[PDB]
DNA sequence: ATCTGTACATGTACAGAT
DNA sequence: ATCTGTACATGTACAGAT
DNA sequence: ATCTGTACATGTACAGAT
DNA sequence: ATCTGTACATGTACAGAT
């Protein structure tokens, strides 16, 4: 039943294998412009993320996430307000964009892509009309298939993680203390989505690959010698019924993946052992899920989870009256054996 | 009873202090020195390794060892006659301590004595001299007086960034315990090289270092022993085993040939035996130990105990120990296990 | 003026002490 | 139970060198 | 600095065994 | 139906060469 969901769900490794060399051939030409040409942003490294690099995407491998980091000489952080997670930054090249501001970076780097697609005379790809406030450059790609890969600009800082995610990633009861302190080693990233037009947004893609991929309490959680769980087979299944509905109802267009991500790293969280994550229990993991989501909506309260002052369910991002919505066509899916998993 | 042992083998926090106080000194000036003119060892960095880096030191906080290790590319390694452990080495600094192609390891180990040997005789804050040179041993031992007895091991080591040698290819079995990631990303660390000898253009291979890292993340589950997890008995246990034979080790020279590396590696295999964390429940201590003990006499009497990273080499031999030592070993063991081990309140 | 090997500065797991 | 010294990882400053 | 080579993780695909 | 084993595929870290 819900195996057989999971079967249909898989990717294809054909498809994989044509979508990937289109994808790379492209984005390599990409990141050589941002290098061998002296611009602002020559030193830029690709980290590639999301949900096709974490083994969760669904359906078909037709959406990519690529961040370009570039590593800034520090630092100068203001929080914007004391909304967690935006961020004014303050202080060489980038002398053309200023406080950096975050929007007229985006701009030439929008301008520097749209250029050397022009250039693309092998595939066939195209810019996306830009969408204010998002941080991506968008290519469409149409080798027949429509693939879309976003560009993501990033800024890079080496120095401690700012002071609204001290309390935030609290993995110390399920990956402990010693990942912990070495992933807030790590990095942290800066992304140009804004809210204005100078603010930047905190990133964690990087730290949210490492957990998909070492997501067990156990070091062996779905290796080749130890127990396989269905942690990502429950992400997948929730990702796919909001797929489903938002597919058909233009009242939540406001909810989004990022959203089911959020409450499963929650999930994962509370419910720390690999056995509460047996393959032979995917239905009550999977309805545990739902539960957990439709309290969330009940409460209107879903945290960030490295950032947790910053609620994702606020008043002030998405509306009772959308909330509410999801709550109904939740629950009814769920009452039902799931319906819309057929279509 | 066992947790009394423990109370008694629990080192002391101002003994710790004033050790590593005076220790520290020292090393840190060797390290100096080994940074200065035209000097062989320019660019040697500092590796901690040994019981004491790991938390399972014993008693008093008196031996501590420190590798000197000294990065090198062009490797070209040559086994030495299928032994798994020992390999040949073949304006450049090194150039002094070739015999043709052919890095000598007591001509290495030479120059860098007569060079510690030089600093330790500019020391003048601490009383520290160099104990004679042991036979079969990589090491340049400090001896300090803090008016307390403590030994240093400063190791000389070479550092290679390559693959490990194909002896330890199926070496290293964690997959079914810390599993294949953590394997895959240990062997990418670098491998060592220290001068023990066999003659004297022979190197041992070392792994120091990823021993100190499986000792400090040593269970299944990533929050073993961390303050959100639970409490395990893997190391109360190895420290059980090292008293063992230290208390047997000083009173019966039948047993010079045994060290504590033996009881390292026996349980490194315990370790992968028992992979659980519930294996090792700090209740179950008696019963641990005890099976480690079990283990450890199977090896003493069928004579085999694998090299944990190259498992072609035997440490229980015939040609590296006597069946007269490890039947006088298996007794007294033996003896200890089922009398109470009256060895423990000496 | 800039570069850089060295050593300070920061943070925290570990485990002994209270 | 909390307090706390040592080890260790990584970021950063700077006297001395270029 | 840039790029290739190497190893093995994470996947998919399928047949023979359970 | 599920498990195991092998072939097939891409992603990623980093050593060594240039
Ligand atoms: N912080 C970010 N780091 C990296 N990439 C980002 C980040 N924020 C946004 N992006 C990329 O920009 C596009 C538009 O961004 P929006 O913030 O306007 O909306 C996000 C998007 O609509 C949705 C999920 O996108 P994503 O492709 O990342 O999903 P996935 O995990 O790869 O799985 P699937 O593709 O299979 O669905 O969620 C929105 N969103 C809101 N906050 C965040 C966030 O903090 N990180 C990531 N997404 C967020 C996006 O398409 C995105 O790629
Ligand atoms: N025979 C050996 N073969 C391989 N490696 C060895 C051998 N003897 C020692 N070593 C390595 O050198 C380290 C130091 O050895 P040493 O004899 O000081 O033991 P230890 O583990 O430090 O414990 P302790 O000092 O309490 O006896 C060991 O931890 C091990 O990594
Ligand atoms: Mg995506
Ligand atoms: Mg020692
Ligand atoms: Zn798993
Ligand atoms: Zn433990």
């Amino acid at each position: 039943k819900l195996k057989k969901v999971l079967d249909k769900l898989r990717l294809k490794r054909k498809d994989i294998s044509e979508a990937a060399e289109t994808v790379n051939k492209v984005v390599e030409r990409l990141l050589r412009r941002m290098q061998k040409r002296e611009s602002e942003f020559k030193g830029v490294e690709q980290l590639n993320t999301g949900s096709y690099y974490e083994h969760v995407k669904i359906s078909a491998p037709n959406e990519f996430d690529v961040m370009f980091k570039l590593e800034v000489p520090r630092i100068e952080l203001q929080e914007y307000y004391e909304t967690g997670a935006f961020y004014l930054v303050k202080f060489n090249p980038l002398s053309h964009f200023l406080v950096l501001s975050a929007t007229k970076m985006l701009s030439k780097f929008r301008k520097i892509i749209k250029e050397e697609v022009k250039e693309i005379k092998d595939i066939d790809v195209s810019v996306e009309k830009e969408k204010p406030g998002s941080p991506a450059v968008t290519l469409l790609i149409r080798n027949p298939e429509e693939i879309s890969v976003d560009i993501i600009l990033a800024l890079e800082s080496k120095g401690s993680w700012p002071i609204s995610t001290k309390e935030g990633l609290p993995i110390q009861g399920w990956l402990g203390t010693k990942v912990r302190t070495n992933l807030r080693r790590e990095p942290f990233y800066l992304v140009p989505k804004n809210a204005q037009g100078e603010t930047w947004r905190l990133s964690f893609s990087h730290t949210e690959k490492y957990i998909l991929n070492n997501h067990g309490i156990e070091k062996t959680c779905c290796e080749s010698s130890g127990a396989k769980c269905c942690r990502k087979e429950c992400l997948k299944l929730m990702k796919y019924l909001l797929e489903q509905l938002k597919k058909e109802f233009q009242e939540l267009d406001a909810f989004c993946s990022y959203h089911v991500k959020t409450a499963i790293f929650h999930m994962w969280t509370q419910d720390p052992q690999d056995s509460q994550w047996d393959p032979r229990n995917l239905s009550s993991c999977f309805d545990k899920l739902l539960a957990f989501f439709l309290e969330c909506l009940r409460t209107e309260k879903l945290d960030h989870y490295f950032i947790p002052k910053f609620n994702l369910f606020s008043q002030e991002l998405i509306d009772r009256k959308s909330k509410e919505f999801l709550s109904k066509k939740i629950e009814y899916e769920r009452n039902n054996g799931f319906p819309i998993f057929d279509k």
